């Protein structure tokens, strides 16, 4: 067959349609701002435009921000951020996503100390709906930290920067990459031996313990020294902590990632059944049907 030399003609999405507002702060690859839609159908709306900066010299921030694009075009779901558009310009990438209104959990951890339980059960139970979603894609999504969990103005989470995560991750295929935040990092991350979807609910663990003492639960005074104190994984338990939250923790700290809670044939039921979970309706749940715990004029002459 013979090449017909004819080009397609679109109207092609591009940074000036969309107003500069604020830098909301630092993502993966670059900075995220606050941006304003001008033009067309969703004129005046808000979202967050990431950025990546000399994106030709960058190839592996590059790889990672098409990985990323390709995972938010594939998933639907209600506590992982919907893209809008992905565009480019000579060394720019550019990624559109809902605006989070309420800001990430981080914030609110560190003005709070710590959370109750009944808010941390809340919050891990939208979390495990969305790391199951990516894990049924094929994806282990490796950066769990407090930043990366966002709120909508309802209080739901949301999960919002995959570009760290691991794709095309079934069978026996294991990722080698040792990237992500380390005081979340599973030993066979930390030990190099190869990591699937099982290293997420070891992090999954640590956001959990984060969050329930304000602390975390391996760390030394350096990287160098939490790397070797997450492979020992030798767990001081606050006694303040419930037999349930007790529990979880432990069935979730298994070294051995065969062994671990969430790595069994049973995949994310062995979570959702876990009685820390016993009070969580998880239909109610993904149907945001369940209540957050948190929601994020002088003159009178009557
Ligand atoms: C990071 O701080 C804030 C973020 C938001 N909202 C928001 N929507 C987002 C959608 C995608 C990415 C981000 C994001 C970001 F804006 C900065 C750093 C990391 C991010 O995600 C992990 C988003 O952040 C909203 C805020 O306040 C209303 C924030 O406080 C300044």
């Amino acid at each position: 067959a013979i090449t017909h030399h004819v080009k397609e003609g679109h109207e092609k999405a591009d940074p000036s349609q969309f107003e500069l507002l604020k830098v909301l702060g630092q993502g993966s690859f670059g900075k995220v701002f606050l941006v304003k839609k001008i033009s067309g159908s969703d004129a005046r709306q808000l979202y967050a435009m990431k950025v990546l900066k000399k994106a030709t010299l960058k190839v592996r921030d590059r790889v990672r921000t098409k990985m990323e694009r390709d995972i938010l075009v594939e998933v639907n779901h209600p506590f992982i951020v919907k893209l809008h558009y992905a565009f480019q310009t000579e060394g720019k990438l550019y990624l559109i996503l809902d605006f989070l209104r309420g800001g990430d959990l981080f914030t609110r951890l560190s003005k709070e100390v710590m959370f109750t339980e009944e808010d941390v059960k809340f919050y891990l139970a939208e979390l495990a709906l969305a790391l199951d979603h990516l894990h049924s894609l094929g994806i282990i999504y490796r950066d769990l930290k407090p930043e990366n969990i966002l709120l909508d103005e309802e209080g739901h989470i949301k999960l919002t920067d995959f570009g760290l995560s691991k794709e095309s991750i079934d069978h026996e295929k294991k990722a080698y990459s040792f990237c992500g935040t380390v005081e979340y990092m599973a030993p066979e991350v930390v030990n190099r031996r190869g990591h699937t979807q099982s290293a997420d609910w070891w992090s999954f663990g640590v956001l959990m313990f984060e969050m329930l003492t304000g602390t975390l639960p391996f760390q030394g005074k350096d990287r160098k020294e939490t790397m070797t104190m997450i492979l020992k994984a030798k767990l001081g338990m606050p006694q303040f902590l419930s037999p349930e939250a007790q529990s979880l923790l432990r069935m979730l700290f298994k070294r051995n990632p065969a062994n671990r809670l969430g790595a069994g044939p049973d995949g994310v039921e062995e979570i959702k059944r876990h009685s820390f979970f016993s009070t969580i309706d998880w239909n109610k749940l993904y149907r945001r049907e369940i209540h957050p715990p948190f929601k994020p004029t002088f003159y009178f002459d009557p």
